[PDB]
């Protein structure tokens, strides 16, 4: 294994380093507004050194944006794919690339066998080429790497199954900035090349000037270069035809033949190509191509030809094909051009580029880093969509976990097709895959489309719950008794965090009575491959409840009241009819644990009761009366864990890690950003703040303090936010119920203030996979120092680190030494002129979840001050795991459960803490005679600060007949393991394995 901590990779372009030494001047470059007047030596070209031009037709299809998936399918996409099948069949020389397999599967399954075979013929002979072959073209900022791999797998599994093709070239023309997570996953999924477009105009100029627009993109920690993937960055402002022929859009627009009810903004229309004008038209176009070609190191030129939902009308196919063919015929026949031009595919471009490389014609630079935050012009930084529609951003992480749990729980067995496990899991995977779209999770779609995504994800959650509860009943019911009704609800799921009782009062109360129903079985699932102890809670009808395991061993518990917050002043009310029972569940690796909740007369031996302090109320049978008092400071400690001090407004002010350590200042504060009155308006995409954020007036808010042996919390009702700090004996958990209400042109930010001597350095993660060093640049505007916070952010000095872990992707920064900040929600009256044609006025209450880890790092082995990566501690990693993959809770639905067992997976290996089974998925239905199960293993890298059994997934299921290391999609064998043991994986590596069973 490589050391990813001590050694810094040597790369030609390191983006943090490049950023430091770039000026980012927005100079008028001429016809190429953000570049320069490109010049080439015409004697560069001759009969032995021709320019080879591939013109690659394409159609950018959004699976939701202005219209829903189905609306676009019926209005646009089904016509584009009908016409592609017809025109390509009829015209053997015509080419077309297709990215979105969600639309292609929708279309293909509706074809007659004749058309299906015709479709197969144009794929087989390379006329229609799939690029990436993901379900969608995903967002790269907010997306979790697990969901990027899921949507890739869903698209490529469809292509392999129905078209017997696996793309090895990626096409990502529209995501709003680019992540090195994409090459990481692509290169471990068999890919050889990828293409990107939306990178900062100053980065385009800078790389273009050095012909570094093609590069071997490696991971920021990769010393060896084994992660390297060949990347083509397109050089200009758009993927549209005016911005793809060459540097001058006024010329390129004349070669978009559909613009004869569309026109050219530069007011020179395209002209039909004739024998009268082909010599002149060809001279104009080839001059553009030769300028584009000066930006690249080979004599092979990519000329994309398309735009949004193009190639819809058969006459657009005619007018583009016939005019380009007249140009190609003229140019190829005229030796003075020294060009060979033709319709081509993306793979054809890359193949030719690598042929040129192998022949010594070019050697390509190496690059590490990311391409956030994107600006398409001036100060228009796209950091807005890191936060837009945060409700659905949170929903993404919930559904991610439920799909993982449902696939893992159901994987243990083969299921009868009558159970419809495969149908439910396929629905769940596709709704979540669809939401990865760059107008889904981004929050950049119209309100009615956001509603479609929400309803799709809600059906997906329901599908996962049905699979999970059937699976748990099977895993924990004696095989001699197990006799399932596949339509029956054996368990209901209990989720304290989604949507959140403050968002929807939906959690079921377990109603117990010595009369009516004395006891209830509950079951916890642990998707992680190690023993886990976590506090769990349930709603109960009485406070006099005792916890046992199934062996009747008592379990210490705490009962708290059920609190909710109300307006008219924001104040808490307490239930008289339901209570929280809280206890520590101990659950095996990838396993289940059964407990029993039992009512009594009065206070049981092993259940404690929390005190309640209301600073500024009956609780039925709750045996401790609520104490009252004036606003004042408070200090709480749970177990041996940290001591937290709170202001008289119920906001953290300091953390003491240990009894004999200092009171470290850590202040939470809420602030607000506004919208510019004059010039560019913030919208779904753009963050254009009218200066630094302003404190929110908190007034005299009501602070609720609940104190118990197992769990304590401070809650305050602030304007727009019910803020809560929960303590369970480690890093505290922060919950914000965010209701931005009617606060038009407002962004609400949560800031932490410390004396940590961070300076201009902070760390943010990419797709929950890796932490990247950021440097705050005063030469860039505020919105440019905003980065994606998909799962966490941290600041540190020589001695101290503060890490904030998130349960949802949000936008954030460190805008000053010792600060972190993270946006909670945004309400924007104005459109930001990127085509959505509305503001963001559909806000709804969302419960945001966080863990806050203050740590001493002076005895941690940290990377060199030159390393572009950071790494979490054990504590911060486990805290992230708590948020993303908590224990699942199941309440047995019926009065009695015959055959009930107490534990599943007691014999499962407890793997090293830095190892995860990201995916466990059964690949075969019951009717297959060799059953197959896919595993994705990810090993992170944790900082060694000076403090388990081997996991072989090949042997997790019995009767293993063989085991293959595969691509992450499971679609190709990479290494036969004669041994049928999976070798363990290196730090920051991800490997896939498929086990076969007889
Ligand atoms: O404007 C940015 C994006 C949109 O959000 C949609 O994805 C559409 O494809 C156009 N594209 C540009
Ligand atoms: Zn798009």
């Amino acid at each position: 294994c490589q050391d990813v901590v001590q050694d810094v990779p040597n790369v030609d372009v390191q983006m943090l380093e490049l950023y430091d030494r770039m000026s980012f001047k927005d100079i008028d470059g001429g016809v190429w507004k953000q570049g320069w007047n490109i010049k080439y030596d015409p004697l560069k070209y001759n009969a032995h050194h021709k320019l080879k031009v591939f013109v690659v037709p394409h159609s950018h299809n959004d699976p939701g944006w202005i219209q829903t998936f189905e609306e676009y399918y019926q209005h646009d996409t089904k016509h584009i794919l009908s016409n592609a099948l017809r025109h390509l069949h009829d015209n053997p020389e015509m080419k077309f690339i297709w990215a979105e397999i969600s639309y292609f599967a929708r279309f293909y399954h509706d074809l007659g066998e004749n058309k299906k075979l015709q479709m197969k013929s144009i794929v087989k002979n390379g006329q229609l080429e799939f690029v990436t072959g993901g379900w969608v073209m995903p967002d790269e900022a907010n997306s979790h790497w697990r969901n990027v791999l899921l949507q890739l797998t869903e698209g490529q599994t469809w292509l392999k199954q129905f078209m017997n093709v696996t793309p090895t070239a990626s096409w990502a023309i529209d995501p709003f900035g680019h992540s090195p997570t994409m090459p990481y996953i692509l290169q471990k999924s068999g890919f050889k090349n990828m293409l990107i477009q939306r990178t900062h105009y100053s980065v385009k100029k800078e790389l273009a000037q050095q012909r570094q627009l093609e590069f071997l993109w490696r991971q920021i920690w990769d010393n060896k270069g084994d992660t390297a993937l060949f990347t083509h960055m397109m050089p200009f402002y758009s993927y549209d035809i005016p911005h793809t022929c060459g540097p001058d859009p006024k010329v390129c627009c004349q070669f978009d033949f559909k613009r004869m009810g569309l026109s050219c903004p530069w007011k020179v229309p395209p002209r039909t190509i004739s024998d009268q004008n082909v010599a002149a038209r060809s001279d104009l176009l080839v001059d553009q191509w030769k300028k584009k070609a000066e930006l690249y190191r080979t004599n092979v030129l990519l000329i994309p030809l398309g735009d949004d939902f193009r190639f819809k009308q058969n006459t657009e196919w005619d007018v583009q094909r016939v005019n380009y063919e007249r140009l190609f015929e003229h140019i190829n026949s005229q030796a003075h051009f020294n060009v060979q031009a033709q319709f081509g595919t993306l793979q054809e471009y890359f193949d030719a580029v690598h042929q040129a490389e192998r022949a010594g014609q070019a050697e390509f630079p190496t690059l590490s880093g990311d391409f956030f935050t994107y600006a398409d012009r001036s100060d228009n930084y796209w950091s807005g969509y890191y936060t837009s529609r945060p409700y659905h951003k949170r929903m993404d992480r919930v559904l991610m976990h439920y799909v993982r749990a449902a696939e893992m729980l159901s994987a243990w067995h083969s299921w009868d097709g009558m159970a419809r496990i495969e149908e439910r899991l396929e629905q769940a995977r596709r709704e979540l895959s669809l939401f990865q779209h760059h107008d889904g999770i981004t929050g950049t779609a119209k309100t009615h489309v956001v509603v479609d995504y929400e309803q799709r994800m809600q059906e997906a959650l329901k599908a996962c719950q049905m699979v999970m509860q059937q699976s748990v009943y099977r895993l924990l019911t004696k095989p001699s008794i197990y006799s399932p009704d596949f339509s029956f609800s054996y368990f209901t799921l209990d989720d304290s965090r989604w949507p959140g009782s403050g968002v929807e009062d939906s959690r079921t109360t377990i109603i117990l009575g010595e009369d009516i129903l004395p006891s209830k079985h509950v079951v916890m699932h642990n998707t992680l491959p190690h023993w886990r102890e976590q506090l769990v809670d349930f709603y109960v009808s009485s406070p006099f409840v005792s916890v046992t395991d199934l062996a009747n061993n008592p379990v210490e518990a705490q009962v708290s009241p059920v609190w909710s917050w109300h307006h008219d002043t924001i104040h808490p009310q307490g239930s008289t009819t339901k209570y929280r029972i809280i206890f520590k569940a101990r659950v095996p690796p990838m396993g289940l644990a059964t407990y029993v909740l039992t009512i009594s007369d009065s206070k049981p031996e092993h259940t404690s009761y929390a005190s309640n302090l209301l600073l500024r109320l009956p609780l039925g049978q709750y045996p401790e009366d609520v104490k009252f008092g004036d606003p004042r400071e408070i200090s709480l400690r749970v177990g041996n864990g940290p001591t937290l001090a709170f202001s008289e407004q119920g906001l953290l002010k300091s953390i003491q890690l240990t009894q004999d350590s200092p009171h470290v200042p850590v202040h939470f504060k809420f602030l607000k950003y506004g919208v510019r009155s004059h010039g560019d308006r913030s919208g779904a995409y753009l963050f254009l703040p009218n200066g630094p954020a302003s404190p929110v007036e908190l007034g005299q808010p009501v602070v609720l303090v609940t104190k118990g042996k197992l769990e304590s919390s401070v809650s305050v009702g602030l304007p727009s936010v019910v803020h809560q700090t929960i303590m369970r004996g480690g890093a505290p958990e922060i919950r914000n119920l965010v209701d931005i209400g009617s606060l038009d042109n407002t962004e609400i930010v949560m800031r932490l203030e410390t004396h940590i001597d961070s300076g201009d350095i902070f760390y943010t993660d990419l797709n929950g996979l890796q932490f990247i060093k950021r440097r705050r640049l005063d030469k860039l505007p505020l919105q440019a120092n905003y980065y994606p916070i998909p799962s966490g952010m941290f600041i540190e000095d020589a001695n101290t680190r503060l890490t904030l872990l998130t349960g949802q992707p949000l936008g954030g920064s460190s805008l000053a030494s010792g600060e972190l900040e993270i946006m909670q929600d945004r309400r924007l009256a104005s459109d930001d002129e990127r085509g959505l044609g509305q503001g963001v006025l559909d806000n709804k209450p969302v419960l945001h979840i966080y863990r806050l880890v203050l740590e001493k790092v002076n005895n941690c082995v940290r990377p060199s001050e030159l390393h572009p990566a950071g790494y979490l501690t054990s504590a911060a990693h486990k805290a992230s795991q708590s948020l993303l993959d908590p224990l699942d809770k199941f309440i047995f639905a019926e009065n009695e459960w015959i055959g009930a067992q107490g534990q599943f997976g007691g014999d499962h290996p407890s793997a090293r803490e830095d190892l995860d089974v990201s995916v466990m998925r059964r690949l075969t239905k019951s009717s297959a005679k060799t059953q197959r199960v896919g595993y994705v293993l990810h090993r992170t890298n944790l900082m060694q600060c000076g403090t388990t059994q081997k996991l072989d997934v090949c042997h997790l299921l019995p009767n293993v007949a063989r085991c293959e290391r595969t691509t992450l999609t499971f679609l190709q064998n990479l290494e036969h393991l004669d041994g049928m043991v999976a070798p363990e994986v290196c730090p920051m590596e991800t490997a896939a394995y498929v086990s076969s069973h007889s």
